């Protein structure tokens, strides 16, 4: 695919400093969707406010493991039958811990907002759909761990 150099092309930028970027992104979530805050339960503790999961390495962590995610599905831009069955493993996690698969639309509107942000005037039609487009691809995959 030819709209896999516009990822390729539009990841390098944000995946140079993962953990801003993926803050951005995870900001992003917990303003457009408050109530997956008490997902991310360390040491069974909540989050009070979004400000708090920042504070948490666990959940910084959870960011550079999202952003190392997505780095494996930008490599795999052509592929995703190399992901595939690890994306399904990644959706059953998700699942267990409480996640709706619906929310992975925030997810993909966060990460959308914050490539846009990033990008600037860079972030062309092009490269929005392109990454709705791999996105879209890596929630099909894990949306199998929801077992449907
Ligand atoms: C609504 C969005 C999400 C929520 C609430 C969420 C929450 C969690 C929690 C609570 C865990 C277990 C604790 C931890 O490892 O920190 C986890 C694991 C993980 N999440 Fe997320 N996550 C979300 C989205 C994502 C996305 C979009 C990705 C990938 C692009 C991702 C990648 C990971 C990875 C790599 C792990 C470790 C899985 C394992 O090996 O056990 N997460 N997530």
């Amino acid at each position: 695919r030819p709209e896999s150099e516009l990822i390729r092309q539009s990841w390098r930028v944000v995946s140079r400093s993962p953990l801003e970027h993926g803050t951005v992104l995870f900001a992003r979530l917990f303003a457009l969707e408050p109530s997956l805050l008490p997902l991310f339960q360390y040491n069974g503790r909540q989050f009070s406010s979004p400000e708090d999961s920042l504070s948490s390495p666990e959940f910084l962590d959870h960011i550079r493991k999202v952003m190392l995610v997505i780095d494996a599905a930008v490599t795999n831009v052509e592929d995703l039958s190399s992901l595939e069955e690890y994306l399904t493993s990644l959706g059953r996690k998700h699942r267990a811990v409480g996640v709706r698969l619906s929310s992975f639309s925030t997810v993909g509107e966060s990460l959308l907002y914050m490539l846009e942000k990033s990008l600037g005037p860079d972030f062309t039609p092009a490269t929005r759909t392109a990454w709705s487009r791999l996105y879209g691809a890596v929630v099909q995959a894990m949306s199998r761990g929801w077992d449907g």
